[PDB]
């Protein structure tokens, strides 16, 4: 596994129950593939067996995820306690905070740069599909920003209090990000690659809004659940996210295709990348 002796503390990026996150420095990297900045999630020596089990299930998943636009697992420290996972560290935080702090061309962001960010997301989602892996929680909050506008798709679960509003419970049953979920996810619980395309659609709406508003921000969580019912009903009472001001009708009709009632009609990520890379 990874030598703990090679991890040099810099900052405590945060804490929670059963663990805490650290930013560390690694000299002369001859373990991975001038010191390298790494992100370390460490399990508390007080953590429950349920907490230990969840950590090793998460390590198992991440170990297969190897793509330039997906968060890499550099290593683990599982042989002894406390258990830890080492990922790449993305200096500019998540895409939501990154976009929220910028204005369109407080630094600026250009329309081609917005599309370039949305292109990395599609190319990344394309990879997970080739592995037949459903993300289940794609949104800007779950996208990390690095040097030279690089985007790497991550998943924080429901660990950050900042995004508590993006999740609807449903107890007790299942805490869900309904505002990003397709109609079939809400009514049936049928998560697929085709429903990830719907989430991608909503994510591209977020990017073109520059993370300024929450999807269906004027409607209640119950009203959004009601709206999934109208897509199944197909009588013309179904509603959609409005066109962002800085969005041409062209790119808007793309978002609309991610919102086709039939999952077969929704375009795949290979097609979504190619359009975001060619048409502007
Ligand atoms: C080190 C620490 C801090 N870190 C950081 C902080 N600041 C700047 N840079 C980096 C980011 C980070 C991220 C993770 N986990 C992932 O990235 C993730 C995990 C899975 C599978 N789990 C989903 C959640 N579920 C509850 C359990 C299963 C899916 C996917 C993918 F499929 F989307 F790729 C990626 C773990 C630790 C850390």
């Amino acid at each position: 596994d990874f030598p703990r002796s090679r991890l040099r503390f810099k900052e405590k990026l945060g804490e929670g129950q059963f663990g805490e996150v650290h930013l560390c420095e690694v000299d002369s990297p001859q373990d991975l593939v001038h010191p390298l900045l790494v992100a370390v999630k460490i399990l508390r020596p007080d953590a429950t067996k349920n907490a230990r089990n969840d950590f090793l299930k998460e390590v198992k998943i991440m170990s297969r995820l190897k793509d330039p636009n997906i968060i890499r697992l550099l290593g683990v420290c599982v042989q002894d306690d406390p258990l830890c996972m080492i990922t790449d560290y993305m200096e500019n935080g998540d895409l939501n905070q990154f976009l929220s702090a910028h204005q369109l061309e407080g630094p600026t962001i250009s329309y081609p740069m917005l599309l370039h960010v949305a292109a990395q997301i599609a190319s990344g989602m394309r990879y997970l599909a080739t592995l037949n892996f459903v993300h289940r929680d794609l949104a800007t909050r779950n996208c990390l920003v690095g040097e030279n506008f690089t985007i790497k798709i991550a998943d924080f679960g429901m660990s950050r209090n900042l995004y508590a509003g993006d999740y609807y419970r449903v107890q007790g049953r299942a805490v869900l990000p309904i505002r990003w979920m397709a109609w079939e996810c809400i009514l049936m619980g049928k998560f697929t690659t085709a429903s990830d395309v719907w989430a991608f659609g909503v994510t591209l709406w977020e990017v073109l809004m520059l993370c300024r508003a929450q999807p269906f921000g004027q409607l209640t969580d119950e009203q959004v659940i009601e709206n999934a019912g109208e897509f199944f009903r197909d009588q013309g009472r179904q509603v959609y996210l409005s066109r962002p001001p800085a969005c041409p009708q062209g790119l808007y009709e793309l978002m609309l295709r991610c919102w086709s009632r039939e999952s077969e009609q929704r375009p795949p990520f290979s097609q979504l990348h190619r359009f975001l890379a060619e048409d502007a």
